[PDB]
């Protein structure tokens, strides 16, 4: 398969329409959606020619950790549901490629069985302060014992987002909305992160901040870290597309902490336009899942190679040798 | 049925075209008709994280008046062609949830029949300043005496506008425009408007406005509250989305009176960005409508269920614990 | 028939492919001919509410006499193609509505029998300054002669347009763009014009100008008015809708003579926007041809008060009572 | 054939797939192909009306030397795929029509074959600096001594552009971004551009250069125009159009040197927006191919007739009876 589009179609084929629709939906209306991919179109490229790239080296670093590429693996949870294998082809395939994996909530393996599968990838927890602040307190202590190397908590989901289809043909793995109620505390404030900054010296991530002023509160309470996320689209629809709000927030956050970015990416340009706007690095979602039911492992490595090589060309063409030499000035909107 | 679209292709099967027609329709090419949906998109949302939304509470007021939400019953004449109960049912769905209906001119219920039917329901009667003085001057009265909360009077309407479809298959009940030339004064003014003020102590809403300068005219004339209407797009084509023009009516009104919208409400998100910008409740038109010839009663009290869980999730997910905490920066126009 | 829009598409029916491709064409692309209607669409319209519009008066003039309402038939040639009775159906509809008739140059009919026809309805003739001088001499005093009122001059055309329908169907009436070139000098300028000023002492207009510079150049040289017009989008392709450059052109002439528009007019509430932006009246063109295939001197008739009601609801709407109540005020461009 | 579009839907049924895709793609998505013709339609033309324009002149000069219109021949590559005569038929073309012709690298014929085809056509040579420097400096030698009047080195390529159609079916000539990668050094910088410089007194333009700073910067290493151009959208997607950039660069050079627009050009009114941002002449490049295809150097010698009679009623529409009389009020972009 040539790009990340054809093996949406694949997945489309080989899952049944109530497993496709739960891994593509957005909410509501899906304004949002759309929209994620849409905006990178409007940011133009304007490449800088006769620059030495014969050697084009793509690695980088997130949160002080080595990485073979800006393209890291987001939490999708339920990984088991596109192929027998779930988390474990996942988290082997990026340890072949040398980045770095997010394990989901509400994810299909454990967090020791996904440590086992790739003892050597670099692994990062995505979490919720949950209402059982315990359930929270084990999971980051299992994170630490476990060689996990950042605690990514999401803050965009005091409830489960109203996602359409999920709704017209009812859902189950042994709704989903009463799941989230029951388990995630829609009542948590920046003193809950407070309480989880003490709880751990881990390197903590906000996830889904997409306000300048909540960005400065994250950096000011001590996290590590914004990931500009929308939760792909899946939370409250009419925000708009992470590529436009990440300027806002890499202003924001005023170099004092590492920014990142998901919603959208499916192109290596995709990759390159996060970059110069100031993104650290990049996660995708949904192409890690598509890849995951056309072939399992084979298929997440491949989806993340070919996002590696056209970041490789699409670097190339604009004159970066290195991610060190990407810039604003090579974009501008439309 | 899973939101308020649904409803409209519903009814669009239990209803004659030629009926059907008469509800959908905007003026002339429906330019509006379509904006008012359309610019609800170009408004982004930019909600803030980590704030306590366990116990959202959607009540606020609409004229010194408590309402369950910002969501109220617009003024929709001949509601009896969409279900046998027309109007009572209206009513006693609104009475059901808390919310306030207009009663409109050209009802197919008396203003005796509606009171009745809910007695303990918020009211308020929609009214036109007719050739024949007097027919205003008994309406006024018998609302005040029915326990209406308020007279809204709607100034967009000299003539009737030219709806296409209306023409194309002629419509009655026991065409239209001739009706409404016989009956509606064209030549009313501002002094029409003084009369008005000193016929009745119950608060005045002016039904219609686009204008800053006819706002602050409003204002001036101490009438006590703004709604901005283009009439469901059914009057002059080519005027803005009401969306559009609420913000510099909120402006020009500098918190003298409470301002209210209707025109494109269809989704909870619709609410929360007409109430960030500035907005203190909206109405809604057609949706009601389709819920009356769905389910009668039941199917009002479905659509205004649907778009009160809409709106409380939208609010949860912008951190809005209640009605006063929404402010003008959850809101950017693209 | 209920508007404009259905009397194109019975002249579609009606006429040979090839007659109705010419009446219907843009030049090249036909980029200008889509942007003259949807320009329309982009001038939003903020009505004033509660104005006396119990007499809607649409009555104004043109270069000094009286017309009926601001809008007036322009300039198509060979009418005969349309209907039989071409020019004299059309004189003797602007007669019977109390409008005036700008008489083409390619007329079907001589500028005498088309006098006889409409004895007392208001009359212009658009002309061209020919190679040829006499023949531009002869048409000039032939129109005092006759009593026409004014002088269209047509400034746009030193060579026929490019329209491509017209060429892949070859064309011909007892291809064209040989017959302009023979007759049609391209070698004109502003001293042509002079020479013209000095021939008559009739209003002269300069038809088709579409720049500020250009204007100024027209006034400067005594000219009586500027028709904003892009030859129904028949010449240049990629020059912007008439109705864009409008305001320019009002704005350049600093109130010193009459501007009149064409291109794109189907609408009531074109004409009232066109007004709103400063011009005195607008001409139709294409829609006076559709009506007059439909039912000749009955089908202009009809065309010409559709679009007259339109504008009299238009403007009753908008709180116009008469045409100079119209402001700057009443648009807005998205 | 009337027009430049006829030619490709022509070429499409006379050509296999595989080589009506290579000819047709751009790179990835193919945004920027969409852009390079589309831009074009947001730069309006506002013609000026009575100037002279009755012996309109249409030459021009291209680095000092005369030619019959600003519109020349581009660089393609293998033109023999699209007719046996490839390149001999295209030279010939330009011979007849007084243009000159960019001869492309990877052509299907020597330079010598072509410089003996097309004598007293004007010639320019288009080159890449190989790895093997003295591929390089043979063909410099050869252009010189082959009458060649040019060298356009083009500077957008270290490696070869992304065409998605040519990968899903496999390409081959007696893949393709293999080929480049052997020859073409992704190495070189403006240090190769003094060598460059420093091997010929020919005038040598940069090919492809889409920034100001990259524009001034050839200007400082003493060559002799830039051909603003984005490789026929072929090599980093989502770049803007040309004609977007063009303004840019025409600045940024503060007329030091000559500035040249390709891709996107089909229209006579292209030539003309091109020339008054400040080109000086335009290349086609598809267009070419489409022509070849068609009727070998009769179809190109057509295309481009086609092209120089557009432009000519282009001009003359403007008011520009010659190249010297175009100027910036001529466009504004909408
Ligand atoms: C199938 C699905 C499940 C997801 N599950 C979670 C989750 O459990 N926790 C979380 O923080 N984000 C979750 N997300 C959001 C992703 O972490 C990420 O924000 C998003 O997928 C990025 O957008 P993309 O799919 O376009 O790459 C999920 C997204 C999808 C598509
Ligand atoms: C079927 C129909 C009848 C209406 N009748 C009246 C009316 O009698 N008086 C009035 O002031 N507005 C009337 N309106 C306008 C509504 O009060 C309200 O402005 C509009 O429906 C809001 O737009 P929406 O339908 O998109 O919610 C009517 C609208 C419709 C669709
Ligand atoms: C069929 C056709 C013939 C025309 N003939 C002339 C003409 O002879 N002289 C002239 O100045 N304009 C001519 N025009 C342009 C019209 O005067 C007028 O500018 C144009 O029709 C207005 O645009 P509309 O058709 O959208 O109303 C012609 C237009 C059309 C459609
Ligand atoms: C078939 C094809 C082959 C091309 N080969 C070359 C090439 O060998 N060297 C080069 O500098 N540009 C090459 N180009 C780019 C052209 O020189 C030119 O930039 C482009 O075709 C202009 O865009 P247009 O096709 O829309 O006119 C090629 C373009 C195409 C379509
Ligand atoms: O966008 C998404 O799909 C999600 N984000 N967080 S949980 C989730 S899906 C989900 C999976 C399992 C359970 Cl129990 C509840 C919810
Ligand atoms: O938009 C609308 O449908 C309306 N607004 N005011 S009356 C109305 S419809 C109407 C109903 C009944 C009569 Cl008698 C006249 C008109
Ligand atoms: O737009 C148009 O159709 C036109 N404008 N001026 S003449 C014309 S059409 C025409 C009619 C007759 C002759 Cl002889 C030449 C040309
Ligand atoms: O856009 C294009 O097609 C191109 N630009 N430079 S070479 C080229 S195509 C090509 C032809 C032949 C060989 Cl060997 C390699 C590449």
């Amino acid at each position: 398969l040539i790009c990340i589009n054809d093996y949406e179609q694949h997945a489309k084929s080989v899952l049944p329409k109530s497993i496709y629709d739960y891994y593509r939906s957005g909410a509501n209306d899906e304004e949002t959606l759309a929209d994620n991919i849409a905006a990178f179109s409007r940011w133009k490229l304007y490449p800088r020619m006769l620059r030495n790239v014969a050697e084009t080296d793509l690695s980088t670093s997130v949160l002080g950790q080595r990485v073979s590429m800006p393209i890291c693996v987001g939490a999708t949870a339920m990984q088991r549901m596109a192929h027998v294998d779930g988390e474990l082809a996942t988290v082997r395939a990026c340890q072949s490629l040398g980045t770095g994996m997010m394990l989901s909530s509400w994810a299909t393996s454990s967090i020791e069985e996904v440590a086992e599968a790739g003892p050597e990838a670099l692994r990062w927890l995505q979490l919720y302060i949950y209402k059982d602040r315990e359930v929270t307190k084990k999971l980051v202590r299992q994170a630490e014992k476990m060689g996990y190397k950042a605690i990514f908590v999401t803050v965009d989901t005091p409830y489960l987002g109203n996602r359409l289809d999920d709704v017209r043909n009812r859902f189950k793995l042994p709704g989903l909305a009463a799941y989230v109620a029951k388990a995630i505390d829609p009542s948590i404030s920046w003193e809950d992160i407070k309480w989880l900054r003490r709880l751990t010296s881990l390197p903590i991530v906000a996830k889904g901040i997409l306000r300048g002023d909540d960005a400065r509160e994250a950096v000011k309470h001590g996290l590590n870290g914004i990931l500009v996320s929308n939760h792909g689209a899946r939370q409250l629809d009419g925000v708009p597309a992470t590529i436009d709000v990440l300027p806002e927030i890499v202003e924001a956050v005023e170099g004092k902490v590492e920014v990142f970015l998901d919603g959208g990416v499916r192109k290596g340009t995709d990759v390159l336009k996060a970059l110069a706007l100031g993104a650290k690095a990049v996660f995708v979602g949904r192409p890690i899942v598509w890849g995951l039911a056309f072939q399992g492992e084979k298929g997440v490595q491949d989806v993340l190679e070919i996002l590696k090589e056209e970041f490789r060309l699409a670097m190339a063409l604009s004159g970066c040798q290195n991610v060190k030499v990407i810039d604003k000035t090579l974009v501008r909107k439309n």
